[PDB]
């Protein structure tokens, strides 16, 4: 029906269920809903019914037409700053569960290192965005940003690669019945991150970058 990006950016709370399990409306945002419902054996399109259910909600803030400077400032305060505060704690929660519940079978061994790699990668990527690309866009130089953007999108793909590993390491970030408090809450912080981290890349890859390259 509609592109994955515009579907999550028009509907106030589609992004949530529109993520469900294995829905990539971020880096592959311009992909059509038919494709996301093609390779992934989804219902023919009752999704649209799900979309129509919450399509009645009023309009909040359609970033599609918002100024690029507001989009940037929004990402810096809502997503960039958030990740820098979430991942350090997850690294500490991972190394505790990997140590405390090591005797368990379903322990997500290696979770602490994959989280650390994602933390290393992201921090490097955001710093580049905030010091190289975002300032370039605010000055109105978006048309010449093919190089810098094309470089950041490659780093977006490396980030997703790490999310899938973290997903697989945690059995689709789903804890077992033996999960104590420091094991369940952690998986919640992981789900919180993927949400904030999918919407983060969705806004950068489907709105900021194309409009900037479009000279808007
Ligand atoms: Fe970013």
């Amino acid at each position: 029906d509609q592109p994955l990006g515009e579907l999550a950016l028009s509907i106030p709370r589609a992004s949530a269920l529109f993520r469900k399990y294995d829905m990539d409306y971020a880096a592959g945002g311009k992909q059509t809903l038919a494709r996301a419902a093609a390779r992934k054996e989804l219902d023919v399109e009752v999704i649209e019914a799900e979309l129509a259910k919450l399509a009645e909600q009023p309009i909040e803030k359609d970033w599609r037409s918002a100024p690029l400077a507001e989009i940037i400032d929004h990402i810096i305060v809502r997503y960039h700053d958030r990740h820098r505060e979430q991942l350090p704690e997850l690294i500490l929660q991972a190394t505790k569960v990997e140590r405390v519940h090591a005797d368990k079978p379903s322990v997500p061994k290696g979770l602490t290192k994959y989280l650390t790699m994602l933390h290393e990668e992201l921090s490097s990527h955001m710093m580049k965005e905030e010091q190289i690309l975002f300032p370039m866009i605010k000055q109105g130089m978006g048309s010449q940003a093919m190089g810098p953007i094309s470089v950041m999108e490659s780093l977006h793909d490396e980030a997703g690669e790490l999310l899938e590993v973290i997903k697989h390491t945690t059995n689709n970030v789903t804890p077992p019945p033996e999960a104590c408090t420091t094991w369940k809450a952690m998986y919640n912080g992981i789900n919180e991150l993927i949400d904030d981290l999918m919407d983060h890349i969705s806004l950068e890859n489907n709105v900021l970058f194309p409009r900037a390259l479009a000279g808007e």
